[PDB]
């Protein structure tokens, strides 16, 4: 048994976003919309529900962690459920998390060569956090092949590449190298049981479909619903393709793609508040039900239980 | 008239601290004592209820701005209340809340020149964020004299030195300079009234006091009620005086020392998660209270009117 914990289901800002009065948002604060609240995006995986590894620690870690249980197990007056953490690219959304789990230090964390040189440079998270009682212990995932986490032994987890897009922050950010994106591959081996977990999804190559058919469960990047959504929202110009993240709508978009599959559970997550599918009423939201498509939300469990 | 909004109330790791089972923490997780749920420190100034300084920017600043509905004025697409912040150390429980406003910068920062050195080199927040439309706007705070921020105009900070204790990761967090912590205090010209802020309090020299009598409101650090209270609560082993905090109790604490200051409003705010104070039956908040001293709580609003 594989047990997939979203912590978060949001981009970004999380939902609503703080500084943000697009529809979704400001619908949301004025209880005209039926949608909730979102903190941004981090799962957490068990193959025990007692020791779990942390993907990605967004900025809303502490109030993720308070309303999963099992983050505390209670075992000591000093005690987490995490047992250690992987991230997927160095993004402050997806790392700052690190900055409030300081007062447990020593933790082990599993990313990339590019990734730890920008958490030891333009934020250097390792250097910051090595002065609390060990800071954070690194172990490199390499670019080929698998790892398994000792806390959780029957998890292999095998990543693979995306189209490299180093933060604004990185020293090397005009200069894109292979391991600053991840994407995950999951695998209970006691059962065969596979996630294909990527949450931050740029473009779709047929090496990538292939992955994708050997997998149960694919649990994918759904920031937005159309490449220039910002612009039509009115809350800026950057488009979906400048981002990384494939929209779900239109030619090449995740819905199309997602009907060559129609044998997985799929689950759409990392959603931006300016995406539609929020909205519960939307038809947007509608048509990805028709499709056999879920939409992630806090507190989601997900259990992978064989393979097909 | 002076705002004062508490958006966040606890030290450290908030209340409940994410990985805490000490009587206080455990208690409010089992439902078995009567406390409410704190957000780490932070407290936001206002001359009109529109305008809004945030003092330091807790790492959970999204829960806190959400919560406190003048933060969001709806007045265009993308907006805020937040119009400046002043930082009064360099400590990543005061700062970490700037990587979670990236997507509305520039902001005016004021902090003193140590604390800009650290934000630029050991945790540098400037660096990192000046690649989001302009970053981080740095106004340096003197060590003399005061200052005025355009946006609240009636509101003038006279900052005053407390003991030099630089944070861990501090390049200089063995050669402790002038400049590292601040206290505030806070005048609105219209009316002569005078806030003293000064949430992290190590010790109190006769300057201190004579500042304190001309003040009408004396929001000050409560994080401990003992001075080896990490050790009472088998917790920790570091002291009150380790971390630059004075404890309530004892001789030489808060309390004796308040017992100066009839005249004056008394809140404690930045209170750890192990303080029996946040415990609402404890005979340590009730003594609190026949002292005439309040405790802060998330969401509490003080309304400076005139001088006494
Ligand atoms: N710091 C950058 C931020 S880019 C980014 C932007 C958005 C859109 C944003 N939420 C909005 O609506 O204004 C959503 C995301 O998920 C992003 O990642 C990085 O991630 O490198
Ligand atoms: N990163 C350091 C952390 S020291 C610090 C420690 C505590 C005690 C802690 N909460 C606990 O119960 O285990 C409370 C605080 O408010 C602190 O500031 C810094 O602040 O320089
Ligand atoms: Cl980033
Ligand atoms: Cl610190
Ligand atoms: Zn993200
Ligand atoms: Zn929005
Ligand atoms: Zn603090
Ligand atoms: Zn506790």
């Amino acid at each position: 048994m594989m047990y997939i914990q979203v912590l978060g289901s949001a981009a970004a800002g999380g939902f609503p976003q703080w500084n943000c009065n697009c529809v979704n948002c400001k619908g949301y604060r004025d209880g005209t919309l039926k949608a909730t609240a979102r903190t941004q995006s981090s799962i957490a995986l068990s193959d025990d529900g007692v020791h779990w590894i942390l993907c990605n620690a967004s900025p809303d870690i502490r109030a993720q962690l308070q309303a999963f249980a099992p983050m505390q197990p209670a075992r000591a007056l000093r005690d987490t459920g995490i047992n250690a953490i992987v991230l997927l690219d160095s993004q402050i959304d997806h790392t700052t998390g690190l900055l409030s789990l300081r007062e447990g230090c020593p933790h082990q964390v599993w990313c990339t060569d590019m990734v730890h040189q920008d958490l030891t440079t333009g934020f250097p998270l390792f250097n910051m956090l090595s002065h609390w009682n060990g800071g954070l212990q690194w172990n490199r995932i390499e670019l080929e092949g698998s790892f398994v986490i000792d806390a959780c032994p029957n998890l292999k987890f095998t990543p693979f590449p995306l189209r490299s897009a180093a933060p604004p922050y990185s020293p090397h950010r005009f200069d894109p190298h292979p391991g600053d994106n991840l994407g995950l591959m999951v695998e209970d081996t006691r059962t065969g049981g596979k996630l294909f977990y990527a949450p931050g999804l740029g473009q779709v190559d047929e090496k990538l479909l292939a992955m994708m058919h050997g997998a149960d469960c694919l649990l994918v990047d759904g920031t937005l619903w159309e490449d220039d959504e910002m612009q039509r929202r009115g809350v800026g110009t950057r488009t979906g393709r400048e981002m990384g993240h494939l929209a779900q709508n239109g030619p090449g978009g995740t819905l199309e793609v997602l009907d060559g599959f129609p044998r997985q559970r799929k689950v759409l997550i990392h959603i931006n508040n300016t995406n539609p599918i929020l909205d519960e009423n939307s038809p947007e939201r509608a048509e990805v039900l028709r499709r056999g498509v879920e939409v992630a939300f806090d507190g989601m469990s997900i259990e992978l239980l064989e393979h097909h």
